[PDB]
Parts: C-alpha cells; structure tokens; sequence
C-alpha cells in the first residue's frame, strides 16, 4: 500500500484570524502560509471560492498570499477564505477568517 501523509497548515492564524489593514495597498503581500509535509513532499498551496479568488491570489509555491484589490471597512469588514496545502495525493482547505482592520 502507498505511503503518504497528507500535509497540514503551521500557521497560527488559522485558529484566530487574519488581521488586514483597510489601508494595506494592493500588492501587498498579507501574509504567507505554512505548511508542513512528514514525508517532506512537495508542497502546492492556493486559494478557493470564486469572492476569495477576486480578492486574494496564493503563490503556489512560496504560500504568498497577496490582495488583488482594495478592501473597505464599509463595504465589507470581514471575509471567510479558504486556503489549501496539496501534496498532490490529497488537499488540506481550510476557512480563516480574514477581518478588515481600521
Ligand atoms: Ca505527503
């Protein structure tokens, strides 16, 4: 039988949230996910749901996270995104909540 352990997110703010600026420029980059894979596999992670995508674009190797375009308080002080780690045997996709500092 195959022998794989599937990889897991090490980032801390899945468990809180992640904290945004109003202010953070687009192209910023907002954060950067970490994962950790036991059989040291390589690791590709990205973004899912259709909202997330237009906002936030992964960087499938590196993890970084950048905004794609400006936030507002206003119009929207919170965002639930999920964010996947594959090894390309299975997929980690998790939900963070992403709130929108002023
Ligand atoms: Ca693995």
């Amino acid at each position: 039988m195959q022998v794989n352990r599937l990889p897991f997110f090490t980032n801390h703010f899945f468990d809180t949230y992640l904290l945004i600026s109003e202010d953070t420029p687009v192209g910023s980059s907002v954060t950067q996910l970490l994962a950790r894979d036991m059989d040291n596999d390589p690791l590709v992670f990205g973004v899912s749901g259709e909202e997330a995508s237009r906002f936030f674009a992964v960087e499938p190797d590196t993890g970084v996270v950048w905004l794609r375009q400006p936030l507002d308080r206003e119009t929207k002080s919170e965002f639930t995104v999920e964010f996947s780690v594959s090894d390309h045997q299975g997929v980690i996709t998790r939900k963070v909540n992403i709130q929108v500092g002023d």
